[PDB]
């Protein structure tokens, strides 16, 4: 698994025809391991491939499987506002459920 | 190195502009082994960050580098009509000058 990072912002939408141009998805941490990995290719706050879109509060990769290994910002996931279905990745590694219709980079993985 | 190819076609500006936006470049082979690695990912004709464009017949690759290793087809380059300034690698491997302005896939190189 390889991990490339965006330089310019986007929503999510873009963000994922981005990784899927290049044939790859959205950066998934299944490990704590590859959330560092990802914390490191990203300079700044970067989308990850997670949402609850589907059914509130049961986040879930791009393809459909629930993720299992988490890493909430502590006082996240809280779906404020009118809603935050999509995560990204803070500067300190730890994750928030943000608006998909904000920009932020984006860190593709390859395999 | 890590090839990965585009899924739709594009000139080499909207190429070049593809392959930066995660931090890479189009891909250059130095030799035979990534010149296969390139065909291995590429599934039909795709865009090679070489060009002749400063100096007709002397080419480089995207840093202005002159390259040293080359795999042109029989006939190859020929620099066809008002000119065929950018680089493919075809379907068998070998590579074969083209316009610039014209769409391909494109392989982006990362490391
Ligand atoms: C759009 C945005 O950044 N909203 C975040 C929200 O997701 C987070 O839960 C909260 C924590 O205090 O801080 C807000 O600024
Ligand atoms: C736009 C294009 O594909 N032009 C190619 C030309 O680059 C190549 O040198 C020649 C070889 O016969 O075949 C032409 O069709
Ligand atoms: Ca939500
Ligand atoms: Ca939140
Ligand atoms: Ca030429
Ligand atoms: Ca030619």
């Amino acid at each position: 698994k390889y991990f490339m990072s965006s330089v310019r912002r986007m929503p999510l939408n873009r963000a994922k025809a981005l990784c899927s141009e290049l044939q790859g998805t959205v950066a998934t941490p299944r490990n704590a391991e590859e959330n560092r990995a990802i914390q490191n290719v990203a300079k700044d706050v970067a989308f990850l491939g997670i949402t609850d879109q589907r059914t509130e509060n049961v986040f879930e990769d791009l393809t459909g499987n629930r993720v299992r290994y988490t890493n909430w910002n502590e006082g996240e996931p809280n779906n404020v506002g009118s809603g935050e279905n999509c995560v990204v990745l803070l500067t300190n590694g730890k994750w928030n459920d943000v608006p998909c219709s904000d920009s932020f980079l984006v860190v593709c993985e390859f395999s």
